[PDB]
């Protein structure tokens, strides 16, 4: 199985995905 290969392609989403999370935090402030 070898679940760590999974983490290998969690890398390059999660940096994508800092833009989006961040995104509705913003909007909370408001």
């Amino acid at each position: 199985s070898n679940k760590g290969a999974i983490i290998g392609l969690m890398v390059g989403g999660v940096v994508i995905a800092t833009m989006i999370v961040i995104t509705l935090v913003m909007l909370k402030k408001k």
